[PDB]
């Protein structure tokens, strides 16, 4: 479709446009006595522009598979996204003065409680990731014709995770996909450190693949003209702009970040601005080509049951790999993401079988992440991202955010505990139980054996919310037949006779110790009930207390994980007050260091001979 | 001090030394049968230069203020790290053959238990942001003659934390740091995106401001030469390599990232590296100018008692702010660093009063705990970096590792919970409890009024590990006496009667909606004893337990936090199984949205309105 160059009516209808957002930015801030308006200021231009004459969209359906996509990055601009909503007709203009209301959805930054908002970016530097992600989609998962556009600030950029996103752009030709910055001279407390350096930034965008073009930001006109040509690269749309634009004796200045304006002042500067305006008459949205795919929404199950032989050794992580390949010939709308990893995580299995839904994120967790936020948006894909459980931690703003943003996202942490070796500690997650059970939508897999983990994964494909599936390096013997069933919230006692003195609670590696202390004390005629949570998140409480009851109240959880926030911790908090119910806890009590995994569990005391010794201790107290 | 240029023979020593490395690396990783050998054998001729060229430091002890700093950021090259404090004298060479064992200090990635290391980096991207707090505080607090070098692999390079160094260092003017990119063209399971394209190496370096050289990184004497320059800017030494260099039938081939040679093709390989060795003499490393300043260790004490008055009100927030710039008074080094947040934290005190010890550190919260950390080590300042709560959720790779690395950081949050109000979640710090409570080394403050929160300040001064101080943003009343004694460890009780019926833990603006809570009851003649902790970790559990003992064995936890990791988890795993004591929880179920503050609390179900209710229900249970 050509460009339609726009006349004089048209640029003059578009200046009145970012002047009217720039009036219901400040009217909505100012009703709610917070809020940011001298940051929606600067970006009337570029928003009135994308919304009133490059985007195309259906205005009564934001949601819509077929059209273009935009993200606020800079998501303290909300006010004026609510604007451009309203002014395209989706949302009643009385709701604008609501902002921040506990009685409106107009919260304070986007939110998907919102039609209009796919992703939360409240906390800067994710949008452009997200944004990717949808690109990457439209490009090579849809093949159709929507566009992707994200706007950031110029302090924004200062967030790796930016430029993690600016380099997955160019390396994957994602030519749909335009970022617009905001380059408004100031951050919240200070000049943003280029200011207007406008060339630096320009050198900085190319030098990262990206077709840059410097525009005076507030010309509706240049902006047209930038936005209006297709490119066979990403492209940096930098805009040179004033904070506060258009409100005389705010523009340009500093401590007005985040600072709404008083009632008087709001009425004066309302007062200039409108005087600007040169008609009432609205532009109407224009609408898409439609043509994206159908997308089934239909529950993923696996093609067979797992293939596995009781006493047959596999680690978890290689399972991992075998069942989401698996999973992936049941349902092509499974993709598997990884931070350069998949050797070792082995998502290179998926990579193998079906490579055209693997996508290589390289040594960049949080956008990884973002990415897989964004694939999922609108149902169009079940992502599965993986690396080092560990590693996850470097993404963890962007995991919080994927809970804000209601995404449904699956990721899988391999190389868990102690039990990894001589990498050491670096490499060894112990925090990722109380980081994933902090989310508050999450799931928290921990399988013990390769059939519990081909349980999980399809489990998890069909489960809401965040989903943690928790992988351990070294290989574990096949407990569970292959027939066994699996639940969310189910846990199961894998060891049990009348006589049994203590419930041991146990996972992965602690699991199969606890079978072996069993073992052990058998030898001293001491029976011990054992119990594989499955789910750490949400705990089979039933059971728990169930086997506890039978154990003389007595429970002993050991684990592969420091001690806050994980398995004892949640059994702990899930039991307190309930009579004669006592819980004893052994996990890792600080910093490890390089040995055999064997070696390791000893040294921290979650091996087979520490918990035979807890649990003679238990019995003889 | 002149470049000594060296002659055909010092360049012979060099190559021999590179090529010794290389063996010892082979070697250690064969024994271990682990490790990363092609990773060290492209790094071994820069390596050699840096070690027994360029810099200077004292070679029996390598902790020694005055000598040049080296930050091995590629981390899995730890065994020629090893090699070279051999070659130096520092190591006996027997021991680098115990690599990864058990019984030695030679773990698999480097740590501060070694002497010649600083900070631990084997999570990618992290080293060269620890250097550039090295480099800042050579520059601008020792005012020393120390550079620092820091060596990063390519695949790393996609580490957006490393782009937030490389800015920082360039606003800042490090023109005493040099990164040696290791551009060996492969990462672990694929090549880095960019492979031996070192022009856009380069533009990328230039466009972020360093000065950028390209070098044969397998010619010694151009690494002399490119090494042997001062600058003005930071400078980057762009070094083509090949993986696996000098390893016949390995360099520059896929499939080999961190896979140990089998015994027989190491005897092989060596025999021809060994062949390549025309002198086994070695060369001796060159000591630095020793004029880095004396540094005090005392204990850091406020001038005065704080001078808050019983009934005012302000928030923990400003107290933090205050409080810090107060002991920026007594101790000189004190350091405070900001992630542009500085008039919300309040860490503009600060910089006001002592504005050549404040960092801004930009949009950029992995940065700024790696600058904190850098900054930490040799014991040279005492660091306090603040931002949002929710914010240092973006860093939690980098806190990680810096108990890891045995660093004495604090940190300062604010804005944590519900409280905040009108922006919304992506603002509310509702997980950083679970987060800070899982690094092994914290220390969790929670002060509930402006005189906790000057105590806290000052005990994190003198505490070892990584410090975390949880601030609020609203304004709550001054509940303690000026000279109230507080400690780590202990907490308050702040209401009791004889006749209390439930113990009733809250903190910050949970501590006040359970005092009002007391005065709500009251009306029904019902008692209840208030507990301020002070500290979450560690937790007063005699206290705790004493007053549920004096309260019918009740205990109420409410905090503006959710529910795992936090508080009432805490306070549960304390207490399960002890006798007659019970534990009931209120914290926040789900992401929040935007409202006022004490709307919130009520949605959430965590102030005033909702503790009177517990408690009543407990009484009737
Ligand atoms: C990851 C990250 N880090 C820091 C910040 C803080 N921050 C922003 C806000 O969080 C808004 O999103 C902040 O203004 C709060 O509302 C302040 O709360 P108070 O309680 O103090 O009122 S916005 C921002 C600066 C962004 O500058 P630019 O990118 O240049 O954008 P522009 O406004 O100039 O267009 C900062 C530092 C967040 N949010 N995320
Ligand atoms: C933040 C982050 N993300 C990923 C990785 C993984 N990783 C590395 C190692 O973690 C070593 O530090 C990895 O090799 C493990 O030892 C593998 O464990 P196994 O159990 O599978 O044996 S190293 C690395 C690739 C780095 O490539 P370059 O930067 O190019 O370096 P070079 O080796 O080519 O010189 C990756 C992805 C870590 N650690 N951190
Ligand atoms: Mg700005
Ligand atoms: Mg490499
Ligand atoms: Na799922
Ligand atoms: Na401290």
């Amino acid at each position: 479709e050509s460009y339609h160059k726009p006349d004089q009516q048209k640029l003059q209808a578009l200046k009145d446009t970012a002047n009217r957002l720039r009036i219901s930015s400040i009217q909505a801030t100012t009703a709610a006595g917070s809020g940011h308006p001298t940051s929606c200021c600067s970006a009337a231009e570029i928003m009135a522009v994308l919304f009133f004459h490059t985007m195309r969209y259906k205005s009564q359906d934001p949601r819509n598979p077929h059209n273009d996509r935009f993200v606020l990055s800079k998501g303290h601009a909300a006010p004026i996204l609510y604007a451009v909503w309203a002014e395209a007709g989706f949302l009643a203009e009385a709701e604008l003065l609501n902002l921040r209301k506990i009685s409106s959805d107009l919260d304070g930054h986007p939110v998907p409680k919102q039609a209009f908002t796919d992703v939360a970016t409240g906390s800067l530097g994710q949008g452009l990731g997200a944004a990717c992600g949808m690109a990457y989609t439209g490009k090579y998962f849809d093949k159709a014709s929507y566009r992707v556009y994200c706007l950031l600030g110029d302090g924004e950029l200062s967030e790796g995770s930016v430029w993690e996103a600016m380099a997955f752009a160019s390396i994957y030709k994602l030519d749909n996909l335009v970022a617009i910055l905001d380059i408004n001279r100031l951050g919240q407390s200070d000049p943003a450190p280029l200011q207007h350096q406008m060339d630096i930034y320009q050198k900085r965008c190319e030098a990262f693949g990206w077709h840059a073009i410097i525009v005076d930001g507030h010309s509706v006109e240049e902006l047209c003209k930038a936005f209006g040509q297709a490119k066979h690269q990403p492209t940096a749309i930098i805009a040179k702009t004033f904070k506060g634009r258009g409100i005389t004796g705010v523009e340009d200045k500093e401590s007005w970040h985040g600072k709404p304006l008083p009632k008087n002042m709001a009425e004066q500067i309302i007062q200039e601005i409108y005087s600007q305006i040169q008609s009432k008459k609205k532009i109407l949205a224009t609408p898409p080509q439609e043509d994206a795919p159908s997308v089934d929404i239909a529950n993923i199950r696996m093609p067979s049951l797992p293939s596995y032989k009781v006493g047959d050794k596999i680690a978890t992580r290689k399972a991992y790999g075998q069942a989401l390949a698996k999973l992936g010939h049941a349902s092509d709308r499974i993709i598997a993401l990884d931070g350069d990893t998949k050797n070792s995580t082995f998502s290179e299995i998926f990579k193998k079988e079906h490579p055209d839904r693997f996508i290589e994120c390289y040594i960049a967790e949080q956008n990884m992440v973002s990415i897989a936020v964004g694939c999922a948006t609108r149902n169009r894909t079940v992502p599965f991202c993986s690396t080092f459980a560990a590693f996850f931690t470097r993404a963890f703003d962007q995991i919080r955010m994927a809970a804000i943003s209601e995404s449904n996202i699956n990721l899988c942490g391999s190389h868990c505990g102690v039990s990894i070796g001589e990498d050491g500690p670096s490499q060894m997650a112990l925090e990722d139980l109380a980081m994933f059970r902090s989310v508050p939508t999450s799931t928290v897999f921990y399988p013990s054996d390769g059939v519990a983990t081909e349980k999980a994964v399809e489990l998890a494909a069909n489960t809401k919310g965040i989903c943690f599936i928790r992988t351990s390096r070294p290989e574990n013997a096949i407990i569970y037949n292959n027939n066994e069933d699996f639940q969310v919230g189910q846990a199961k006692v894998v060891l049990k006779s009348k006589d049994d003195q203590v419930t041991v609670i146990g996972a992965g590696v602690t699991l199969h110790e606890a079978l072996a202390a069993a073992e052990l004390l058998k030898k001293e005629k001491i029976n011990i009930r054992v119990l594989d949570p499955f789910t750490i998140k949400p705990l089979d409480r039933k059971l728990i207390l169930d086997s506890a009851r039978a154990t003389k109240g007595r429970i002993l959880t050991v684990e592969d994980h420091y001690y806050e926030g994980g398995i004892g911790e949640a059994v702990s908090s899930a039991v307190v007050g309930e009579p004669g119910i006592t819980v004893t806890h052994l996990a890792v009590n600080r910093v490890p260091r390089s040995g055999k995994p064997a070696e390791l569990l000893k040294m921290f005391g979650i091996d087979r001979d520490a918990i035979a010794q807890a649990v003679r201790g238990l019995i003889t107290k």
